[PDB]
Formats: C-alpha cells, structure tokens, sequence
C-alpha cells in the first residue's frame, strides 16, 4: 500500500520533475497531500490553471478561514490574506500601482548604477562569486527600499526577516511573529518620519493625513509597507536567482543576449516562462460546488494551482522546456499570476531582472557556475525554490 501523493514534489529550481507531465496528461486535476495532512486538488493543465484563478469562486482570502485545509500555516495575520482586497476597500489600489511601476525618474539608472556597483566589487574580490547573496538579493533589496521611500541602510535588516517570513510550514512560526511585529512598527515610524517624501511610503504617508482617507487605518498603511517590501523583495531576488542559473545552464543564448541585448526583454519574458521560483501551488478555497475538469470540487476544498504545470503544458507552449524568443504568445504565462490577484508588482519584477541580466552580461561575458549543478542547496520548506549559494566565476 501507499500513501497518498505529496506535495510539494522537489525543492529543485533547476529541474522540473518528470511527475508533472505525467500527471498533466493522466490526471491535471488530482489529489494530494499538503505537509500540514491536510488534501487539496493539484491542478497542472493550462486550461484547469486558467479556469480556477478566473473564477473568485476560488477564493484566496477564504484560505485564512479558521478551520478550513491549510497547505502551510500563516505568517501573516489572517485578514493580511485579503491585504489587496483591504487595499482596494480603502480606496488606494490607484495609488499603491503606481508608486510601484518602474516609471519613476531615475528609478532605472539607480538600478543599473546599483548593479554594476554590485558586480565591480565582486570582480574586485575575485572568483568564485555569489550572485544570489551578493548580487541578486541585494539588488532586490536596494530596489524595493528606493521604491518605498525608505532609507537605504534600513534594507538588510528588513531583508533579514524574509528566510522566515516566508517560510512554508506545516506549523505556525514563531521567530515569523516577532519579525512581522518589528517590521510593523518600522513601518509605522516611517509613516509619522517627517523625512520620508519619496516612493510609496512618502505617498502613502500623506495620503494617511488627507480627509478622504482619515478613517484608514494606520495598521493597514504599516501593513502596505511590510507586505509589499516583503513580496517584491524576495520574488524578484528569487526569480533573478533562478533564471540566472537557466542563462548560466545556456551559453548560446547567454552569449545572444550579450550580443543583442534589445532580446533581453524576450529572454526575460521566457525565463519568466520556465521560472520553477514558486515553491507550492497557488492557494485557493472553493465557496461553491464547481466542476474543473473530471472532477467535482466541493465548497470548503482547498485547490492549489501549480503555475509550472501550466507554463510548462505542451498544448498552450510547444516544447515547453525550449526558451524560444519567437514564441506567439510569450506573455501568456502564469509566473505572475492570472485574473483578480495577478501581481501588482509585474512591470517592476520584469524590469528589476531586465536591468539585472543587462549589466551582468556586459560585466561578467563569460560568467558560468563555478560548482557542478548538483552542488548547489536548495532551500526546503520555504514558499520559493532558491539555492542557497549562487556560486560562479567568469
Ligand atoms: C518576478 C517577480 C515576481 C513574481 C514572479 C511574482 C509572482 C506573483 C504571483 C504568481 C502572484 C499571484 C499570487 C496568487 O494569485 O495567489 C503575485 C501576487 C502578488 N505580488 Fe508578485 N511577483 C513578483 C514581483 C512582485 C513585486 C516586485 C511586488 C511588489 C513590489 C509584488 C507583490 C505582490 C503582491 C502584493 C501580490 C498579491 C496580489 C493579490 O493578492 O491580489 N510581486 N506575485
Ligand atoms: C495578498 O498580498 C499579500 C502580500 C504579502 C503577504 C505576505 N507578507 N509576508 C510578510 C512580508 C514581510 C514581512 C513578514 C511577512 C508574508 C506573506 C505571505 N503569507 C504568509 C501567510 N499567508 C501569506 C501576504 C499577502
């Protein structure tokens, strides 16, 4: 006899497991055990994919309910679940996209500036490097405190919280309380700091003494700033990480892009495409009884949908493991989500990996690992696939 299937599959970024495809074709709605004991439908076609995260019936802040199938614990407070629901309540959807669009003056040379800063030290201290801990983390980091307003020097403590913060755990945290509390009150000393006038916190600060939003709270203008730090931090460090070890695994197209770096957007859009950086489904809870496939899910079920079992379906992108450029539908990916919580972060996740890829191909040409693929350790337990170390020479 055998247990039922469990999830998640493997911690590995590099590699997509042969299961998937094998369930895709056989079974693209199935069930499966979570690391809580709890069941849940896997769902790894395109076409299911789509049908669940287009249906609100699917409901995301229904996943916080007490008592419901858990795929992990919070590290939130429940209502943070519905963080953009709340935003939207409030009135400051408009407001929060657009001091997080890669539009500002001088947001892109700060971030090439950064980069190159980034990469000279790590040519200055010779080979081997480590392009997640001291390249892509860091550049993650300085990004999201310009975008934010907030004091540079203030970034590595507040990344600090993140290896916990987003965990995966089968049991609540509670190292993920204390930082959640502290990186709060950070945000609520931003909020009454009277040097904080830039980005989004500066927005969000006057904004919170405007009488159109006097009865905003201050928990959730504090909650904005920790929530989007924290998601923008360390997905697009994780996603950088992860799609620099798939141009490391490609010479040729490394070498392409360095010698036609307007490809580099394409490039990105596939990496995007082949990106294995979210470590379990996406969450939902059913609110009614809905058919998905061959299978009637019930109301109060949990459904995970499994973003590269739809980026790497062959019936919506033929050879699927293949970056191809020429693809004709290149943004049609779920590696940003799909329909009412698709990521408001997208254009500045895009550009923050862009401008990453740019300036480390024109630095570092012959950059390639500098440790067998097997060696590096991937992180377990956490809600992205990073390798600890990223090391490479060049
Ligand atoms: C390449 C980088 C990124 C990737 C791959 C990514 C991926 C995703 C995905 C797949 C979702 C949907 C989650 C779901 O439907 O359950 C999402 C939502 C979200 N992302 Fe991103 N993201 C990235 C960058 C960012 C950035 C830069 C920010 C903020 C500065 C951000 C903030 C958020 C937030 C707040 C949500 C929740 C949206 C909602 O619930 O409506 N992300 N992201
Ligand atoms: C729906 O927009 C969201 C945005 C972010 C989160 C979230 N912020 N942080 C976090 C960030 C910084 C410090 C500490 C925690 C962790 C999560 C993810 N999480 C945990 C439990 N359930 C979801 C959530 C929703």
């Amino acid at each position: 006899a055998t247990v039922l299937l469990e999830v998640p599959f493997s911690a590995r970024g590099d590699r997509i497991p042969d299961a998937v495809a094998e369930l895709r074709t056989r079974e693209p709605i199935r069930k499966v055990r979570t690391i809580t004991g709890a069941e849940a439908w896997l769902v790894s076609s395109y076409a299911l994919c789509t049908q669940v995260l287009e249906d609100r019936r699917f409901s995301m802040k229904e996943t916080a309910a007490a008592g419901a199938p858990r795929l992990n614990a919070l590290t939130v407070p429940p209502e943070v679940v519905n963080n953009m629901g709340n935003i939207a309540d409030a009135g400051l959807r408009k407001a929060v996209m657009k001091a997080i669009t890669p539009k500002a003056p001088g947001l892109e040379q700060f971030l090439r500036d950064t980069a190159n800063s980034l990469l000279d030290n790590l040519i200055t201290e010779g080979a081997p490097a480590d392009l997640r801990n001291d390249f892509a983390d860091p550049l993650a980091t300085a990004l999201h405190c310009k975008v934010l307003g907030i004091p540079q020097e203030d970034g590595p403590k507040l990344f600090r919280s993140l290896s916990i913060a987003f965990m995966s755990s089968a049991d609540p945290i509670p190292a993920a309380k204390i930082n959640w509390d502290r990186d709060i009150e950070y945000m609520a000393g931003i909020l009454e700091n009277p040097n904080i006038t830039t980005g989004l916190m500066g927005e969000l600060s006057r904004l919170r003494k405007d009488p159109a939003y006097s009865h905003v709270s201050d928990e959730l203008f504090a909650t904005i700033g920790v929530t989007f730090f924290g998601a923008g931090v360390i997905s697009t460090g994780s996603f950088l990480t992860t799609a620099l070890i798939s141009l490391i695994q490609r010479p040729q197209l490394r070498n392409l892009l360095h010698e036609k770096p307007e490809l580099i957007p394409a490039g990105v859009e596939e990496l995007l495409r082949i990106n294995l950086s979210f470590a379990d489904g996406l969450p939902r809870l059913a609110t009614a009884d809905i058919q998905v496939g061959d299978v009637l899910v019930r109301k109060g079920e949990l459904v995970l949908v499994l973003l590269e079992g739809a980026n790497f379906d062959p019936e919506h992108f033929p050879n699927p493991g293949s970056i191809e450029l020429d693809r004709p539908n290149p943004t049609s990916h779920l590696a940003f989500g799909r329909g009412q919580h698709f990521c408001p972060g997208s254009a500045l996740g895009r550009r923050h990996a862009q401008i990453g890829i740019e300036a480390l191909l024109k630095k570092m040409p012959g950059v390639d690992l500098a440790v067998p693929i097997d060696q590096l350790v991937w992180r377990t337990r956490f809600q992205r696939r990073i390798p600890e170390r990223l090391p490479v020479l060049w």
